[PDB]
């Protein structure tokens, strides 16, 4: 469910955001929380709904 590959936006840090929309897990918290605008799931498209974070790195 979980896992930790690299945060296909920044590709620096580890994905530490499962989105809930869909249940992708691709963002990291900095990325999310940094940029604001309604974001949408980078693999899907879809408007998130929830974010859960994961607090890694
Ligand atoms: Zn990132
Ligand atoms: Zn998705």
């Amino acid at each position: 469910g979980s896992l930790k590959s690299a945060c296909v936006v920044c590709l620096s840090s580890f994905k530490s955001c499962v989105f809930l929309e869909c249940g992708h897990v691709c963002s990291c918290t900095e990325c999310y929380r940094a940029l604001p605008e309604p974001k949408k799931c980078p693999i899907c498209r879809q408007a998130i709904t929830r974010v859960i974070p994961l607090y890694n790195s």
